[PDB]
RNA sequence: GGGCGUUAAGUUGCAGGGUAUAGACCCGAAACCCGGUGAUCUAGCCAUGGGCAGGUUGAAGGUUGGGUAACACUAACUGGAGGACCGAACCGACUAAUGUUGAAAAAUUAGCGGAUGACUUGUGGCUGGGGGUGAAAGGCCAAUCAAACCGGGAGAUAGCUGGUUCUCCCCGAAAGCUAUUUAGGUAGCGCCUCGUGAAUUCAUCUCCGGGGGUAGAGCACUGUUUCGGCAAGGGGGUCAACCCGACUUACCAACCCGAUGCAAACUGCGAAUACCGGAGAAUGUUAUCACGGGAGACACACGGCGGGUGCUAACGUCCGUC
RNA sequence: GUUUAUUAAAAACACAGCACUGUGCAAACACGAAAGUGGACGUAUACGGUGUGACGCCUGCCCGGUGCCGGAAGGUUAAUUGAUGGGGUUAGCGCAAGCGAAGCUCUUGAUCGAAGCCCCGGUAAACGGCGGCCGUAACUAUAACGGUCCUAAGGUAGCGA
RNA sequence: UUGAGCCUUGAUGUGUAGGAUAGGUGGGAGGCUUUGAAGUGUGGACGCCAGUCUGCAUGGAGCCGACCUUGAAAUACCACCCUUUAAUGUUUGAUGUUCUAACGUUGACCCGUAAUCCGGGUUGCGGACAGUGUCUGGUGGGUAGUUUGACUGGGGCGGUCUCCUCCUAAAGAGUAACGGAGGAGCACGAAGGUUGGCUAAUCCUGGUCGGACAUCAGGAGGUUAGUGCAAUGGCAUAAGCCAGCUUGACUGCGAGCGUGACGGCGCGAGCAGGUGCGAAAGCAGGUCAUAGUGAUCCGGUGGUUCUGAAUGGAAGGGCCAUCGCUCAACGGAUAAAAGGUACUCCGGGGAUAACAGGCUGAUACCGCCCAAGAGUUCAUAUCGACGGCGGUGUUUGGCACCUCGAUGUCGGCUCAUCACAUCCUGGGGCUGAAGUAGGUCCCAAGGGUAUGGCUGUUCGCCAUUUAAAGUGGUACGCGAGCUG
RNA sequence: AAGGCGGCCCCCUGGACGAAGACUGACGCUCAGGUGCGAAAGCGUGGGGAGCAAACAGGAUUAGAUACCCUGGUAGUCCACGCCGUAAACGAUGUCGACUUGGAGGUUGUGCCCUUGAGGCGUGGCUUCCGGAGCUAACGCGUUAAGUCGACCGCCUGGGGAGUACGGCCGCAAGGUUAAAACUCAAAUGAAUUGACGGGGGCCCGCACAAGCGGUGGAGCAUGUGGUUUAAUUCGAUGCAA
RNA sequence: CUGCAUGGCUGUCGUCAGCUCGUGUUGUGAAAUGUUGGGUUAAGUCCCGCAACGAGCGCAACCCUUAUCCUUUGUUGCCAG
RNA sequence: ACGACCAGGGCUACACACGUGCUACAAUGGCGCAUACAAAGAGAAGCGACCUCGCGAGAGCAAGCGGACCUCAUAAAGUGCGUCGUAGUCCGGAUUGGAGUCUGCAACUCGACUCCAUGAAGUCGGAAUCGCUAGUAAUCGUGGAUCAGAAUGCCACGGUG
RNA sequence: UGCCUGGCGGCCGUAGCGCGGUGGUCCCACCUGACCCCAUGCCGAACUCAGAAGUGAAACGCCGUAGCGCCGAUGGUAGUGUGGGGUCUCCCCAUGCGAGAGUAGGGAACUGCCAGGCAU
RNA sequence: GGGGCUGAUUCUGGAUUCGACGGGAUUUGCGAAACCCAAGGUGCAUGCCGAGGGGCGGUUGGCCUCGUAAAAAGCCGCAAAAAAUAGUCGC
C-alpha cells in the first residue's frame, strides 16, 4: 500500500532483535522523491555521534535541478526523530562486540515518512547455515511425519 | 391614462420605375439522374485453324561391362527433357541521337530483351458503366476513363470572371456602423437623386449659460527613483592581529524629514481647440426636418495633425480629424 | 514472366511452396427481385477467401483493446397480447350546482415475449504491441548484480550510419 | 409434463389476564339422538407437543352448552366462506415424443415423349420441420445521400467567438487591431424594506499563561478601513456595521428620457387597488450602480369572460402565469455529421503566399569617434573593453506595392560587363622596419586571377602548383545558347 | 553378436542346446582399410495423439530462485518411410584354443537303476554366490580368472590447453569422425589406514523424558548481577561451568 | 598490570567410562588385533567365541559412618535384682 | 611517587531488568491455655546456673565449669481442649512517628532486639521453568564456623513422613 | 441701540489646526439619584424620566499669536486654434486664449432670523 | 520555435513527523554565576608604586596575596596527542 524501498536482504543477513517505528528527518526535493523519485535504502545503518543517530546509507535520486543554488548530495546523512525515552537502547546495546541497528523498511504514515529501524548482529556465514538447516529440517520432519501417518 | 383610430375619396384603363413567380440583361462551367449505343482498339474468357530459320548443353529412362547373396553404386553406348542456351522471322520497347507548327496526335537510326511456352497470331462469340475486365498500373472499356459515348431533365446551378450598343441637360456618393457558416455577398442605418409638406428649420460670426481631466504641470494619492540627515546593525577591523575585540571598514542600510526626477492604466491643479442650448443683427437659389419612388455603395490611398503597433524602419499596418 | 497503350519496366504484381479460415453437397461463395447458372457433371489429398512468397536456421512473449468462436446462471431488451388506473358522452338521480349505470371511445400501461448487449473463457501464420529510472568490481571507465514505478508483455534468435 | 375459473373449503388463529385454536354483527340456547356423538389405539401435523386439522383396524350410544380470566361468551347452531391451502377430469399455453394429410424432395419407376426443362401418377424419406408474405429487435462503408464554421499582416498550427471593468480613445457621445491588464454563465427567504443606534484600517502604553500578533482599558490617527465578488465611479444623512417588525423580491398602468439599423435594453415622477415599518412627515415596484445572461418554432403544467366545422357537450386552437437548449460557433441555417486526394477537376484572385522586382535596413558586411589596457617602460608599430556614430543593399528578416487570361526557380558548360570595400603586379608613409622576409595604411581597376577526389553542386575538406588562385551587382547574369 | 526384447493368437523366419549316429577333410583364428546392425534424444515428410511430459504461463519457498513443491501445458513420447552413428553402448575386463583345488544353487536335455513321491547315480550348454593356489599397488579376479601361455587387432606415454582450432570426409541441420600447435604448473591421480564431519543408520545409559510431587516467573524483603547516577558507587568472576 | 611467561589451586565435560603400553600375530607398507561380537552389569564388571596373550592409569575393594551380635574397661552414666 | 600518613565519606545509591531464597494466599490455616519425644555441638579477653526487675529487649548482684559434671537449651511440628467461620480476614508484618536495650571510643549515611501505635502489598500467579526414585521429596525446630554485635546466605542435626 | 449666549441658514479653508488666556448675571456644559417612562448581545458612560449642592477642570464659547494648513497676484514659461515656413521623432514666424508650479502679498472670516439677560 | 498536461496525498484552503534538534531559550521552586548593593564580626583592607605569575608563559591592570612591598595565585595556551568509524569480510 504505502510501502517504499525496503531492505529485506538485511533481515536474512542479521538477527533482528527489536524494532523502532521512529521517523526520518529530510530536506526538500527528497520527500517528494519518496513518492516517486527512486529512493534506495541499501547499505543503511545508524551513525550515532553523540545523540545524532543519522541514517548514513541511502541514495534518493534528485528528480529536478530547477533550484540550482543548493548543492545536491544523494548520500546525505538523514536525521532521525526518535523519543529520548526509547533512544536509550541505541546509546546502550550497540557497542558491545558487533551489534548494529539497520533500516529494515521505509513507508508512509499519513503523508509523513517513517523508517523502521532494527537492532541486530552479524552471522559470520555459520549462523546462516544453521538457520537454513533448521528451516529445511522442520519442513522435512513435517513431510516425513505426514507420509508415515498417511 | 396609454395603444390603435374617428379628420381628408376612392376606383377602373393607359404609359412608366420597382417588387413576387416564372429562364428573367447575355455567354460559360466543372457535376447529378433517366433512357439507349458500343468488346472491329483494348482486358479477360470460350471455340476453331496457323507460326516459331539455324547452331549448342546431355536429366529421367533403356542396354553392355564392373560390382552386390539380392540391392545399392560405378564405367561405356543410346537417350533428347528443360516456363534451358546463343541467335533469325514474330512479340515488346531498356539507352542514346533526330524529330517536337515533325515522314508520324509516340515515329526513325544505332544498340536491346524473350524467341517450345505463363508464347504469339487469324477468325467467330460472351462479359455493358457504379458496371465489365484487370499476373493489380486506379490500368483498359474504339486517339476521350478516380466512373465510356449519344439523346433528354437542361436555358441545372455559378454569392464567380467578361460584355452590355444613339445624344444632350441637371444633380450627385461611398468604400463607414450593426448582424451574418459572415469578411470579395447580403438586409437596415449612415450618404445620393426626385416629388410632397413644414417652421429663422439649418449653417458662419458675436454675446451669454454649461461639464471636463487632453496637452501642459505636479508628486496631495498609487507605483518608480538619486542623495544627505535622523539613525540599529552587520561584513576578511588599520588594531590586539588570542582576548572586553582600538569599534568605521569608498558595502546594504527600518520609519520620518530636506533636496532631485519619471509614469497610457497616478491627479491635490489644469488650458486652447472642441460639444449642447438660448439670443442678436448680417449672409446662403430651404442650404434643415418628416414621408414616399428609385439607387449606388459596405476593397480606399496619400499628405498635415494626436496616437497604438513596428525599429517614432517601410510607397507597412490599425484609429479620429481636415 | 507481367505491369501504368502515349514521360516511371522497377525493389512494383504473379509465381511454385507455406499457414489460417469457411465449406457434408440442394456445400461455402458470386451473378441473379426469381427461376436458373458457375463452382462442378468436382466430393475434404475437392473448392473459395486471406496473408507471406524457391531453399537452409526459425516464427520467441501478450487477449490489455477491436474482431471471431463456445455458454445462457444473472440484468436490460422489439414486434405481440392487454390487469387496471384516469377522462369524454348520457339513461337518469337531483327544485340547483352537482353525483352519475351500461355501450362506444380518448389516454397510462400489469403480465408474455427471441435475437442482441453487459458477462464468463479461448483464439495473434487474426487487427496489433512488446519501458525508461538509480547505486554498485582493485587506476580510470562500464556494470554481471541489487531496489522500486507501470504494463498484458517490455524485443528472444538474428541483423545493423 | 403443465396456470388462472374450478372438485369442496380438508381452512389457518391464541391480550401477562384465559376448560382458549372466539360465535362477522342478525336470531345468542342446538340438525344433534338410524341430518349414524365420547369410549379404545395413534401414519402426517397446528408442535411456544397447553391444545390439536386430528386421520382411522375395534366403537355401534352423548361428547358438547353454560362458561372459569369475564379489555372481549365458544367454532354445538344457520353459513352471503376469510387472518387462504386441496387433488384428480378441469380451462389450452410451452417442452418432449408418436403419426400423416398440408408442405419439400437438384431419390427411384412410368407417362406426355423422340426430351437430363416441365407437369401428372405410383413410391421412399423428412415433416407440421424446412421454406415464403407482413411486422419487428440486432448487425450491416457493401451501397447512397451528405457534413467537416469564421477572424488570421498568405494558408495551416496556435489563440479567439457571448457579457463586464481602465487605457489607447485626441478633456460632449462614439471610435480599431492576433494592442496593453483583470473578471462573469453566481449568490441572498436574508445579504430585500422600514425604524432606531454606531462609525475604521494602521501605529503605541500598561495588563494571567499571551508572543510581529487573540481579549482588555487608555493614547496617535481621520477613511490610507469596509463594500457577498474582478475593475471604475461613490458612499459620513453613511451605499459599512447591530436589533425589531416584516414580504414592496406587489398587481395593472405610466407623462417623459437615453441608447440601438432593427430585434430590443435601461431610468422614471405619478395614477388605481391592496400591504410592511415608523408617532409622524415619509420610505418601500429588490440587493451602492455596471457581467451573473439565449430571439423564434415545437411540445410540458394550472386557471380562464373566449373559438368549438349541424346541434348539446368534449378533443382541439389562442388568451395570463409558468416550464425544456454550455443552440458557449452564445442574432442561434438541421432533432440528427469526421478526414485524405501528389489521380484530381471547375469558376475565379497577385483582393493572397512561394522565386524574382520595389520601399526600410532590425539583422548582415564595412568604416569612423573616446580610450581601461594588451603590447617589458611607452594608449594608438599592431589590437582593443563598456558604448556611440555612420555607409552599401550584399546575408537572414518586414510589407503585400506590378506579375496566378503564366516573369522557368538549385547547380553545372560556353559567353561576358561593371564597381573597388585591391589577391598579384606598380608608388609611397609609419614600423616593436639590422638585411631577406613581415604588419598596417594611403593612391592606383591597365592586365591577370589553377588543376583533380568527395557529394546534385553553390559552400566546404583534402592533394599539387602559381605572383595571385579577390569580394560583389547584373531575374542570388546567361534553358527563344544546352543538360537535368 | 551388441543395442535390446514381457496378454493371447495366426504367417514367415534367424539363432541356441542333447543321447546315438553318418559324412567333406584344415575348408581354422584374428583382421588396418571397408560393410552392416546399433539405447534414447534429435531432424524431414505423411498420420495420430488417452496418459505423461522439455520449452512456456501461473501459484508457492527463499534476501534473491530464470529450479526443486503444485495447476495447466506445446514439441516429443504412439505409426510408416527417410538422416546421425551418439551413451557410465559397463563386466570401465577385445576375438579364438588348451591346462589349473573345491562347495552351495537356478535353468535346459539326455543315459541307467525296481522312478511305489522332483527315489538314486551319472553326463553336456547357459547362468548366480562363496572360496584354495596363483596374480594384483590394494580393492578384488579366482575354471565364465584380473592364475600360466599361444595367434591377431585397437589403444596408452604428466595434468590443463583439448578431444579444442585449422585442414579432409560424412550429414538438410544439430553435429560426428581424423586430429594438432603456441602457453602455464610441478604436480594431476587410484587403493587402503587414522582422526574429523554428515540435514546417514543402529544400540545403550543418567529425575534426560514420561509418570508423579513440590516449587521459580504473580506480591513485601534480602544480599548478588548488568545498566544509570555519583567523587567513587572499591577488584575480579560474564552460557551451562559468573 | 601482564592467569596470552608461569608455579600452585579450582570448576566443567565426568565417578562418564574409557585412555594406553609390552610381546606376539596380520598386511610390502601406512596401520589393525587386543579395545571387536552375544548374554550381563553401575562399569573395558563377569563369561564365551574370536591371534590374541598380559600389564598401567582405569571399576570395585582396601578408607569413614549406619544396620544384628561378641568381649574389654563402669565415670560425670543404667537402675535387671 | 603507582611508595607511604591518619581523619570524613562511599562500597549499603537508582526512573530500571535478572539468578536464588525467606516470608504469606488462610479451615490440614492463624489466636491463645495443660503436654510430649532428638542428635550433634561451642565454651577461661570465655561459657556464663540462680536471684532481684523490666508488658518486652536486658540492667544490677552474680554459683559452677578446658567440662558423659555447668551454660547456651521447658524444641516444635505432634497431642487434648477451647475459640474464630470464610471476611484484605483476629490472614498476611512490611513502611511509618517515637521509646529504650545488646554491642563495640561513635549506629542521621549504616546494625540487630524489643514492645505500644498506622497496619502496605498479596488473595496459588502467562509463556516458560527447576528439583527430587525412600527414611528421599515436602514441612518443623535446633546446632556450628566469620565476628565488638550485623544471616532469609553457608555448613551440619534430628522429628514427622 | 452696544455686548454675551442658545437654536436654525447663506458660504465651505482668507472659513480649519497648534500655542497662551479667558466666562459663570443668563444661556451652555459637567453634576445628584433612581420605584417608575426607557435601555444596556453586561454595566444609568449611550437613550430616558426627577432635579440645581458643587463646578468652568474636561468639553464649549472668546481674544491675540504667522509653527501650520489655505488663498493668491503682475511678469515670465509650457501648451494650443488659425495661416505660412525649417536643418521636419522636433521647432519658428503673425495673431488669439494664455496654465500649473513659484515670487510679492494676504490670511486667526463675513452674515440673517428667532428667544433670554446685561447697560438703557 | 511554438503551444498543452504535470511540479498537488489530496486533485479535501486548516498535517502537533508523537519522537531528536534552534526558539521569549514564555513557565514554578531557586546556588553570587538563574544574578544579586552600608551592618552584628573587628583586621592592618579600599585608590594607593606594586609582584610578575600553578610544571612553563600570558589575561580586560587592579581578576591573588599583602603593609611599607613580595612570593605572584583564582582562568587560558605550552598542556590531556591517543579523536579517527555499523556489521559481514585475506592469513
Ligand atoms: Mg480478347
Ligand atoms: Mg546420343
Ligand atoms: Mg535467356
Ligand atoms: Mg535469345
Ligand atoms: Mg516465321
Ligand atoms: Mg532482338
Ligand atoms: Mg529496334
Ligand atoms: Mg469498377
Ligand atoms: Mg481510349
Ligand atoms: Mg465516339
Ligand atoms: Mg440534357
Ligand atoms: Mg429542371
Ligand atoms: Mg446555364
Ligand atoms: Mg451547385
Ligand atoms: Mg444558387
Ligand atoms: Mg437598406
Ligand atoms: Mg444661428
Ligand atoms: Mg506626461
Ligand atoms: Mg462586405
Ligand atoms: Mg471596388
Ligand atoms: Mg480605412
Ligand atoms: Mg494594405
Ligand atoms: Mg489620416
Ligand atoms: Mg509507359
Ligand atoms: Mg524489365
Ligand atoms: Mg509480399
Ligand atoms: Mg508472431
Ligand atoms: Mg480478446
Ligand atoms: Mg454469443
Ligand atoms: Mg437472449
Ligand atoms: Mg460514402
Ligand atoms: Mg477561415
Ligand atoms: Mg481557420
Ligand atoms: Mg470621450
Ligand atoms: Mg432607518
Ligand atoms: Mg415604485
Ligand atoms: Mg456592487
Ligand atoms: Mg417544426
Ligand atoms: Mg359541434
Ligand atoms: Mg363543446
Ligand atoms: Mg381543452
Ligand atoms: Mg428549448
Ligand atoms: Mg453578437
Ligand atoms: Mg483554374
Ligand atoms: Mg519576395
Ligand atoms: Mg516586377
Ligand atoms: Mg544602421
Ligand atoms: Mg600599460
Ligand atoms: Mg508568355
Ligand atoms: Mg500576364
Ligand atoms: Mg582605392
Ligand atoms: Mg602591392
Ligand atoms: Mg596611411
Ligand atoms: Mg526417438
Ligand atoms: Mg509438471
Ligand atoms: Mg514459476
Ligand atoms: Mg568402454
Ligand atoms: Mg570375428
Ligand atoms: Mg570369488
Ligand atoms: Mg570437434
Ligand atoms: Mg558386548
Ligand atoms: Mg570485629
Ligand atoms: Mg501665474
Ligand atoms: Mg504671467
Amino acid at each position: 500500500s504505502a510501502t517504499i524501498a525496503l531492505n529485506k536482504r538485511a533481515r536474512h543477513e542479521y538477527f533482528i532483535e527489536e524494532e523502532f517505528e521512529a521517523g526520518l528527518a529530510l530536506q526538500g526535493w527528497e520527500v517528494k522523491s519518496l513518492r516517486a523519485g527512486k529512493a534506495n535504502i541499501s547499505d543503511s545503518y545508524v551513525l550515532l555521534r553523540d545523540g545524532e543517530a543519522f541514517l548514513f546509507g541511502a541514495n534518493i535520486t534528485p528528480m529536478a535541478v530547477a533550484s540550482t543554488h543548493v548543492v545536491c548530495d544523494p548520500t546525505r546523512t538523514r536525521k532521525l526523530l526518535l523519543n529520548q525515552r526509547e533512544l536509550d537502547s541505541l546509546y546502550g546495546r550497540v557497542n558491545r562486540e558487533g551489534y548494529t541497528v539497520v533500516a529494515l523498511s521505509l513507508y508512509w504514515k499519513n503523508a509523513w515518512c517513517k523508517v523502521k529501524i532494527g537492532v541486530a548482529k552479524g552471522k559470520k556465514q555459520h549462523d546462516k547455515r544453521s538457520d537454513i538447516k533448521e528451516r529445511e529440517w522442520q519442513v522435512d520432519k513435517a513431510r516425513i511425519m505426514k507420509n508415515a501417518h498417511r
